[PDB]
């Protein structure tokens, strides 16, 4: 199966994959790679990796929208061949981030995101990372799914916290898009 991975930049994305794969990916050793896709193996499967999403110092705000362009006509030219999306939001910054853009009239791109693989019938699964800083998870996700637009019925299918950095509910999170590739 394929899986595509995404985020805002410093979520925790790459930690994640290396977490699922043991493979460890964006960390320099192939220069050049940080506004381009890459295709990690893992055992039978492969993860398509997008780079981060939004800002981060040095990346110019006109190649930082060339980049999501270029995510979406990607995931728009192979969606028939992508299995399941693993979108990975940062649980303690996120919900902050969208307070702040809603009030100044623009659209989170964490929302953006979620919902525009909604329009591509793509299977989610929202990794809500950084869970060893958040104090109220329920409350942060609780709040995602409302901003996402996700029925409470599919909560817990949905948002899967989880810490990368210290391994918190990584097994849940690999059965998770398992099961969601197979259900498929
Ligand atoms: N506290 C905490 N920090 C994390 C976690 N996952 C990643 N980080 C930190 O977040 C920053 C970005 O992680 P990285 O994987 O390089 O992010 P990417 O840009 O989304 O690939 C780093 O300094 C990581 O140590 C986590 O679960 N908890």
């Amino acid at each position: 199966a394929t899986i595509i991975f995404a985020g805002r930049s410093n979520v925790g994305k790459s930690t994640l994959i290396y977490r699922l794969t043991g493979k460890k990916v964006r960390r320099g050793k192939r220069p050049g790679v940080t506004r381009k896709i890459i295709e990690i193996e893992w055992k039978n499967h492969k993860i398509i990796d997008m780079p981060g999403f939004g800002f981060m110092m040095g990346l110019p705000k006109e190649v930082q929208e060339r980049i999501k362009d270029e995510i979406v006509h990607f995931i728009e030219d192979n969606a028939k061949n992508i299995d399941v999306a693993v979108l990975v939001v940062d649980g303690k910054a996120a919900p902050e981030i969208i307070k702040r853009w809603e009030k100044r009239g623009e659209i989170p791109i964490d929302v953006e995101f979620y919902q525009f693989l909604r329009e591509l019938d793509i299977p989610t699964i929202v990794a809500v990372n950084k869970l060893d800083k958040i104090k109220n998870v329920q409350e942060v996700i609780n709040f995602l799914a409302e901003k996402f637009e996700v029925p409470l019925s599919e909560i817990d299918k949905v948002f899967i916290p989880i810490s990368a950095k210290f391994g918190d509910n990584i097994e849940r999170l690999k059965n998770r898009i398992f099961e969601v590739i197979r259900e498929r």
